[PDB]
DNA sequence: GGTGATTC
């Protein structure tokens, strides 16, 4: 849950969530090319204020003035709610982070593989974060994290851990301000996406280096390697 | 007050 893509416009992550009057986003065609988003840099993230959705660049990552550790980027699931650290984020501070798909490296024996998974039905993912708001205010420690959960099924093939991924229905009830804690809770148990609604391929190696930002990251590899 | 890789 450390690494994912988000290459395409801002409108085809959009159109699965509102009508176009609900949010408060200046149209731009440009896909938005990411294709290995990594932590610790700023990530377009979808949140909604003033009773509209807004999308804002957001650290990826969370350390607050009292914590001396590197910054987190993700928060559990099972715990986040009740945490001393995360709960005012997930009662005020909730959004989602939409991308293509994540990657997640496969471990065997001393050496990994990394794999992109994503939804079979093609739609984009709408993955739950908690974060420091107000967004807007660029702020370069405090931003968001990543919702995890226990892998299910399939996926415990590659990772014990996998991103809260929300149903589009599931997401737009998420980011309200409206919804308080436990009914956000309440969301997270009853919203979160299957594994079987996800396929995935082994892509090439480079895809671990930061630096590496092209668009054949997210593809399958012509020849799996051992 | 907690959870990815790098010829690191
Ligand atoms: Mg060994
Ligand atoms: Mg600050």
């Amino acid at each position: 849950c450390g690494r994912f893509a988000q290459s395409q416009t801002r409108e085809d992550y959009l159109a699965l969530l509102a009508e176009d009057i609900e949010r408060d986003i200046p149209y731009d065609p440009e896909p938005i090319g990411r294709y290995n988003v990594a932590p610790g840099t700023k990530v377009l993230l979808l949140s909604e204020r003033d009773e509209h959705l807004h999308l804002d660049p957001v650290f990826w990552g969370y350390a607050p003035g009292w914590w001396d550790k590197p910054p987190l980027i993700n928060a559990r699931v099972e715990t986040a709610a009740t945490s001393r650290m995360f709960k005012p984020l997930w009662q005020h501070g909730r959004a989602i982070c939409f991308a293509d798909g994540w990657f997640e490296w496969k471990k065997e024996g001393d050496k990994k593989q990394p794999f992109f998974i994503y939804r079979a039905d093609g739609q984009p993912i709408f993955m739950a974060a908690i974060g420091s708001t107000p967004f807007e205010r660029g702020d370069e420690a405090e931003g968001f994290l990543i919702v995890t959960a226990a892998a299910d099924q399939g996926l415990v093939d590659i990772h014990d851990r996998r991103p809260l991924v929300l149903s589009p229905e599931a997401a737009r009830e998420w980011m309200r301000q409206e919804i308080s804690g436990k009914e956000a809770s309440e969301i997270a148990a009853s919203g979160c996406v299957p594994a079987n609604q996800f396929s995935w391929h082994p892509v090439s190696r480079a895809v671990g280096n930061v630096k590496n930002q092209g668009a054949e990251l997210i593809q399958p590899v012509l020849e799996v390697l051992f």
